[PDB]
């Protein structure tokens, strides 16, 4: 394990989605409200998650090799199988925090979907120059994500009960400006232009990751926003 | 790219289904009504995925080599990476027209995953008589959807509105006729029999799939049943 | 086929969840009730997805060689396939039959979620100390979805009509007492510790699934739990 220098941060990883997992599990203990027990469950299932698949790349599991540039070049793919999951369950929460219409959620989680696959194959793709049409598709369902958010979310907001006007707000900044550093950090990265190095890349994912999740839901599970309104 | 001769018939593939995924998306921009935004959503979702893999078939990344019949055989295999989202969500696209019952939408999707999944099986077995056997069973899952659709859903169809009633109809039958044609494209072509060559299926799906997606999507999103009943 | 020992259990376990798919499938044409269709359409698609499995495992397509112990092991990775979709089907039974809420459906199938797919990465891994770590994960998921069942089912059924409490009753606790044998059968079993041989392994496997699958759904189809109350 301690062979790969980005192993510290690997296990820094999982030990503060571990933390966070049980933090909220023992917080949604005393919840009998049925909108909170459904924002709990949400919110606690994605640092489980993302647990699981950090222990993962800890141990090994979760890293293959690639050849591009004629090179062996460690992929880390699961954390691919994490994001299929845990994106769509934020963006989840997003979309009942604001009483989202079907169609807008399958539309969000549909282009998410998309943006996580495309991510995968692009992380996969051998042919060097065809990796970053694979990145430019991604992108773009992000772009359409983040475009959803603010234009068809916000103004959806507003209509509703200001505790849940100004979390959502608070949590669709936090989103677009967390999400929109990942498609950055895998361009500079290995999976990438290979500038930045595997081990700082980790870093800075594992700052993202845990910021993404543990962080969302510390802001979302302290709010009134996911009660119902009642006496 | 060009190395394989089926390439102009995966290239043409992507661009319509590029083509249709815009058209889409820029037609339900001016849609408010709940009801419509669910088939727009679905319907627009699609061809997106469908395009994504057809440029995987396109660059060599949905291919993989199957030995059998002494041969090393190419199997495209994203097809069922594309048809194990797609054609659940345009059952669902029927299946809301008509406002079918839970547990009728379950069964659908339900025999439509076993349908791709043995299909999946099949296509990727390396004993050559058991990839008949898989094409049989995913032939009987795609009978007991074509049953529901004329035996549980026409009639269904019949106590709605009017436009609703003749929209599904049109609908149906087109599902019917075209989808009923895969096995039989399968079975001939490079999966199963041998007796019409990669190229020539190629193009066969693609036709298939633009009718099936683009085709479908033309007709329904053009109707007034995707939405409510208003003044 | 007939090279592997175990052949004969495989063929046993495909040729009853056949049978117990055909059952039901008859048995729920007969039916017009809406609730009732669910419960046809979830238990009817338990056996059916198990049986193309079985038959995979059977024809040798659902088997791979993992080195661990010095050894090329036997995993039949089919079973994880089946019941990544299986058991959140027989979860969703037990919670509808409750009408649980919306949340605690959603920490159910998460958590079984989590329990088969580290159930699987276990079975994969080639570090054999580490193929224990994933057995404990996976065995705490289960240990929560046993804690759900009891803690937060068993109240919520008895102020629910009295064939549906009793109902309830009875397949929570088959559904208990089954399900802790498959961790402790994966632990002696070829997959963990190999103190029993792989063939006694398959049997083990085929009764627990046959009585939690076709059994289970003869005690749940035969009762009236499953239909609305109507005169
Ligand atoms: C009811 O609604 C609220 C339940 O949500 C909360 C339900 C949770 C989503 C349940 C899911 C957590 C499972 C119990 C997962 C079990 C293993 C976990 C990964 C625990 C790992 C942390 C520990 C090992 C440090
Ligand atoms: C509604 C939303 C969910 C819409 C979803 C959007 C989605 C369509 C976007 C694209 C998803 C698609 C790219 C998933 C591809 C998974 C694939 C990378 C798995 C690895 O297999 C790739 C090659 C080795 O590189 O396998 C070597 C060859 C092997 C023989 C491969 C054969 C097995 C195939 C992988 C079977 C395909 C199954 C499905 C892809 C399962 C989806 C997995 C998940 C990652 C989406
Ligand atoms: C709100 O409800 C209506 C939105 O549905 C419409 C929402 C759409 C389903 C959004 C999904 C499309 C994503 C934007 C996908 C991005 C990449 C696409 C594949 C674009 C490819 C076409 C182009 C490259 C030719
Ligand atoms: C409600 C509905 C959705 C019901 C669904 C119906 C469904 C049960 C029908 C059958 C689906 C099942 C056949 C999916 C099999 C996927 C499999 C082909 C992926 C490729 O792996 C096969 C072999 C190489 O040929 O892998 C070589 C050996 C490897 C070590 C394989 C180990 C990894 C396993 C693939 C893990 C299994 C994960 C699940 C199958 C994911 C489902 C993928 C999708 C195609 C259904
Ligand atoms: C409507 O709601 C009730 C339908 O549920 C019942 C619907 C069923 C869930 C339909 C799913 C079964 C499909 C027809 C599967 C086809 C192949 C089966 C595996 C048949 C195998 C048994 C036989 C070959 C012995
Ligand atoms: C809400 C709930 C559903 C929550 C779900 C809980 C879930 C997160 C729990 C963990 C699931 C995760 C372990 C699934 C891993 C699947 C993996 C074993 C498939 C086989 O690939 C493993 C290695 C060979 O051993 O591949 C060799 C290297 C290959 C290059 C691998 C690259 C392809 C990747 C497999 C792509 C990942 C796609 C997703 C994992 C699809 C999920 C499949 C299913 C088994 C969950
Ligand atoms: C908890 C994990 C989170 C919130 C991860 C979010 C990840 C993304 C928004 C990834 C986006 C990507 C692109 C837009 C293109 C390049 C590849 C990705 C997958 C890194
Ligand atoms: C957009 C793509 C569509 C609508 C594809 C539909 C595909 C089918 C109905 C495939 C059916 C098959 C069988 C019935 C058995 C043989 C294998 C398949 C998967 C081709
Ligand atoms: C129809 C199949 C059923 C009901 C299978 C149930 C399987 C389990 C409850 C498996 C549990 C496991 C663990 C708890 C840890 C070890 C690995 C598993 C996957 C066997
Ligand atoms: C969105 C943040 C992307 C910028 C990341 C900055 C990383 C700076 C680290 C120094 C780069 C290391 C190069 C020398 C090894
Ligand atoms: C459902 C349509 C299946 C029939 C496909 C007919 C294809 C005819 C093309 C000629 C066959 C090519 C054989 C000589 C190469
Ligand atoms: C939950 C049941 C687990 C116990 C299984 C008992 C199996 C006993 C069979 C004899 C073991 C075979 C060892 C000699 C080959
Ligand atoms: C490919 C995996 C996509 C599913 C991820 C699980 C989250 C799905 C959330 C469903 C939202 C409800 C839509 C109506
Ligand atoms: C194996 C993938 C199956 C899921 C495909 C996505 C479409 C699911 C549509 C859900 C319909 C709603 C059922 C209640
Ligand atoms: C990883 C596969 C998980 C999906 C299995 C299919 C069963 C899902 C049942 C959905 C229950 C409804 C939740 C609201
Ligand atoms: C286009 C929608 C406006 C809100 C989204 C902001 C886009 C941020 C760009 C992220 C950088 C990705 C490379
Ligand atoms: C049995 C249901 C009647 C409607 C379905 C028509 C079946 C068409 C057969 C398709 C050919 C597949 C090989
Ligand atoms: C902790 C919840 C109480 C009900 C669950 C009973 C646990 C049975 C243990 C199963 C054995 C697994 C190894
Ligand atoms: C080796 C790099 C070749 C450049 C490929 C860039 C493609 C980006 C596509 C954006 C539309
Ligand atoms: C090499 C071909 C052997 C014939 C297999 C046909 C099986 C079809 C099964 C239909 C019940
Ligand atoms: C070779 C076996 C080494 C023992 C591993 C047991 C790990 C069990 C973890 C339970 C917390
Ligand atoms: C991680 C295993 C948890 C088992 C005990 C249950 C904890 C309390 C959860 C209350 C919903
Ligand atoms: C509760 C602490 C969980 C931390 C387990 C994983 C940390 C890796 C240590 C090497
Ligand atoms: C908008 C046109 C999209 C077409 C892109 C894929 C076509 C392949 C050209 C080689
Ligand atoms: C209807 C009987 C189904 C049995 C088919 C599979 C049994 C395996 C026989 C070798
Ligand atoms: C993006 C950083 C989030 C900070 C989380 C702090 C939570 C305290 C309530
Ligand atoms: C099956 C062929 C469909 C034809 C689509 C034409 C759409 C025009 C409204
Ligand atoms: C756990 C054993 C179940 C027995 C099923 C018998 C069904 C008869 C109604
Ligand atoms: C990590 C366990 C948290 C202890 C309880 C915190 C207050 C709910
Ligand atoms: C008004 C909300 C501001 C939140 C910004 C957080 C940036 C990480
Ligand atoms: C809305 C501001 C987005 C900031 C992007 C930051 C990317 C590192
Ligand atoms: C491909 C873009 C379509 C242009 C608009 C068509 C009329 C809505
Ligand atoms: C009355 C509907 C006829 C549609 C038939 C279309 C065949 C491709
Ligand atoms: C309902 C008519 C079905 C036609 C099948 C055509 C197969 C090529
Ligand atoms: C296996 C077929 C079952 C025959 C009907 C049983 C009574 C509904
Ligand atoms: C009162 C229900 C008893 C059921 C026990 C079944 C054990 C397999
Ligand atoms: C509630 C009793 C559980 C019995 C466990 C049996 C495991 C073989």
């Amino acid at each position: 394990i301690t062979g790969r220098p980005e192993w510290i941060w690997l296990a820094l990883g999982t030990a503060l989605m571990g933390l966070g997992t049980l933090y909220f599990l023992v917080k949604g203990m005393g919840v009998s409200d049925p909108d909170a027990k459904k924002f709990y469950a949400i919110t606690t299932l994605v640092p489980a998650i993302a647990f699981t698949m950090y222990l993962s790349m800890l141990l090994g599991y979760g890293l293959t090799m690639v050849p591009f540039g004629g090179e062996q070049n460690p992929i880390y793919w699961a954390r691919y199988a994490d994001w299929l999951f845990t994106t769509p369950l934020l963006l989840l929460d997003l979309a009942l925090l604001v009483d989202a219409d079907q169609g807008t959620i399958l539309a969000l989680v549909g282009a998410d979907g998309i943006m996580i696959g495309t991510g995968l194959v692009g992380a996969l793709t051998k042919v060097y120059s065809y990796r970053f049409v694979w990145w430019a598709i991604s992108t773009a369902a992000m772009l359409y994500i983040l475009y959803v958010l603010f234009f068809g979310f916000t103004s959806k907001a507003e209509s509703m009960r200001p505790e849940v006007a100004s979390t959502f707000k608070v949590l669709r900044n936090v989103t677009v400006v967390l999400w929109s550093a990942y498609p950055v950090v895998w361009l500079i990265g290995s999976e990438g232009a290979g500038i930045v190095p595997l081990n700082i890349e980790t870093l800075l994912f594992m700052v993202l990751d845990v910021s993404a999740k543990v962080g969302f839901g510390l802001i979302l599970l302290r709010s009134r926003a996911i009660f119902g309104e009642a006496e």
